[PDB]
């Protein structure tokens, strides 16, 4: 099992700042990391610049988003075709902003892991619950239809290069506040609905890395890193800025 | 009233092929452009550099979509913010397939509209009837909704940057055929909405420019800019090579 710490840069940086912060992560994060997967997640209008900087790093790139299509005619849209010519093979899929500002249901996310994963592409599947399905006691019952519903139809042997993230959206910025206690028994959960997804899960299950999407920050990294089925950070705010990003490693 | 000539490069090409067709299209249409305006769409990962080619000469970059906010955090999204920073002030806002593929609604297409003409952006903005919606009589309710819908709210005085598109999606490989005489009289209609929207609007609906996105070719360009309310194309495959591109001006 992989730990791996991901930096997700959002919308929140110019091309400027995305570019210096290439640089500082390629000058220093590859003498760091050590055993720990680096991963970062530009905007897609920069990513072809990103990708060419830290190219021949181990610092892994990859899309905040993709369609479920080669080239074709979907206006506004980008292909893991377009993206593998730059050297992108990382997608992420189903972030909570996308559910919830751009609509993406489960079957979109479905149809999106389906196509990335039959043409060898790594996927970054978030999953997670607001404080309104929480305080209706629905964590249960939304965790389990989001694996079951954006993993179905998958064949098991791509499961190799799926990657799982939890965010805990009714923390967020709700403004409750999650513990790794709380974090690590849904992780336990989701490795849980993992193995019950097809027949053979239980190797699949335990191997998969499970990230944690809430707030990552290098003064709360180790107690997260410690729970037993959380296995790394898809981070915000922290992954924005060298000194803050190459505090977690 | 500007004649525009735009070409939407949707998801159709590679890297390689976007930065060929740039370089082709640097060299050769600034020369016969004349008094006709000429506007691309790469896609989003290739709009840095195709902007960069494109940069000193009058043809006119634009994005195919954008989200409705400066830089923030939306994953998967692109801000005018980071459009501006690498010089590209126009984006197309509604396009069929958006509508159709990303289920954006008329009132999603509002949001974007009123934020980038605020920030003094150039909208290309699409409207357009299926043909379920034609052969059920709903051409009028929807071209009207997609209007009204679509540009309320938005201050008169920032209607000098918008440019509307009529997409036939009832022609659109359906496969009805649509005549110059039968896109003229939806153009029409459109530019006689345009004057109703806001007290005082007899000018600008004279100035705006309307632009046919059914089918645009060589072969039929003069044919469409013939009709009195037809002003220019957004252009889809023909836009793609420079030869057909070249052909239309």
């Amino acid at each position: 099992r992989k730990t791996i710490i991901a930096g997700n840069w959002k919308m929140n940086l110019s091309l400027k700042e995305a570019v210096f912060l290439a640089h500082s992560i390629r000058e220093k994060i590859p003498s760091i990391s050590k055993d720990k997967v680096s991963m970062v997640f530009p905007s897609t209008l920069h990513l072809e610049n990103v990708s060419k900087i830290l190219e021949g790093s181990s610092v892994i790139v990859g899309a905040q988003n993709c369609y479920h299509s080669g080239l074709a005619a979907f206006t506004g849209e980008t292909s893991p075709d377009q993206l593998k010519e730059i050297g992108v093979k990382v997608v992420m899929v189903g972030h909570s902003e996308r559910r919830q500002f751009l609509g993406e249901s489960n079957f979109f996310c479905n149809d999106k892991i389906r196509f990335l994963l039959k043409n060898e592409f790594t996927v970054l599947y978030c999953v997670g619950e607001t404080l309104s399905e929480r305080e209706s006691g629905k964590t249960l019952e939304v965790l389990s239809s989001q694996i079951r519903e954006g993993l179905k139809g998958i064949d098991s042997v791509f499961f190799s290069n799926l990657i799982l993230a939890y965010e805990p959206v009714w923390a967020i910025g709700t403004g409750k506040v999650a513990t790794p206690s709380q974090a690590q028994e849904v992780h336990s959960f989701i490795r849980k609905e993992i193995s019950g997804l097809f027949v053979g899960a239980s190797s699949i299950s335990e191997s998969i890395s499970i990230l944690y999407g809430g707030s990552v920050k290098p003064d709360n990294i180790q107690d997260l890193l410690k729970e037993k089925d959380i296995d790394g950070g898809l981070v915000g705010g922290a992954s924005q800025k060298i000194s803050s990003f190459a505090g977690l490693f």
